[PDB]
Formats: C-alpha cells, structure tokens, sequence
C-alpha cells in the first residue's frame, strides 16, 4: 500500500513518523516533512519530492 510508514524516517517538523506521503526536502540533504507538517506548510519555502511509502 501507498499509504504505510516510511521506515527509518522522522519527521523533521513534529519528530514523529511519516506515513503516507513523504515529503523530502530536494535541497536540504536531510530534511523530511510528514503529510500533517507539510500541509500547516512547514518548510514551504524549499522545493521537494513527495512519494508513496513503498
Ligand atoms: N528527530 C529528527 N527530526 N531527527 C532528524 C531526522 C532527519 C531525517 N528526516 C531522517 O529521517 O533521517
Ligand atoms: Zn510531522
Ligand atoms: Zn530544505
């Protein structure tokens, strides 16, 4: 399913767990956001990719 965790991913806005989408920073070298801290629009400011959990 598309809408799993990502392991060994932490949210870089709230420390927590990202399932579902990730957003992942395409200018930070590691920096990633969960579907919640990308829609309040943390980090809106860099562009990056978003991908379903594999
Ligand atoms: N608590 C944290 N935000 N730690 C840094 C995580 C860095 C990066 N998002 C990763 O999953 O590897
Ligand atoms: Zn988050
Ligand atoms: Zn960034």
């Amino acid at each position: 399913g598309s809408n799993m965790v990502h392991p060994n991913v932490i949210c870089d806005g709230c420390n927590g767990p990202v399932v579902g989408t990730r957003y992942k920073c395409s200018v930070c070298p590691d920096y990633d956001l969960c579907s919640v801290c990308e829609g309040k629009g943390l980090h809106r400011g860099h562009t990056k990719l978003a991908f379903p959990s594999p």
